[PDB]
């Protein structure tokens, strides 16, 4: 089965994504829609050199259990990446860019 789609709904809605070089950035989210099935969120993150940015970002868990996300941001661009989850506290995120580019973070949830 895997990790449970709406175990992503718990916890503080807020946390950090950490990048291959150590380099952490916020995440804070606010889930919109809700069903068994899928799962939506704005979520708002603060980039290094201070840009703002703001993506919504569907979630689903497909056949073969995998969390997967379709993020879109207001200008346009879009990201298709997976969730995989690592210990109880963290996520590995994997996506592409529709630019083709492709990043790899860790999540974890901030502590409550
Ligand atoms: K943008």
């Amino acid at each position: 089965m895997g990790t449970p789609l709406w175990a992503l709904l718990g916890g503080p809605w807020r946390g950090t994504a950490t990048y291959e070089d150590g380099t952490k950035v916020t995440l804070d989210y606010r889930y919109t829609r809700v069903s068994p099935d899928r799962l939506r969120a704005d979520v708002t993150y603060t980039t290094p050199d201070g840009t703002t940015l703001e993506a919504t970002v569907d979630l689903w868990k497909d056949a073969n259990g995998v969390i997967r996300y379709h993020a879109t941001y207001p200008d346009g661009t879009s990201a298709d990446g997976t969730l995989t989850q690592l210990d109880a506290d963290t996520l590995l995120a994997t996506g592409t860019y529709d630019d083709g580019t492709k990043y790899t973070v860790t999540l974890t949830r901030v502590a409550p």
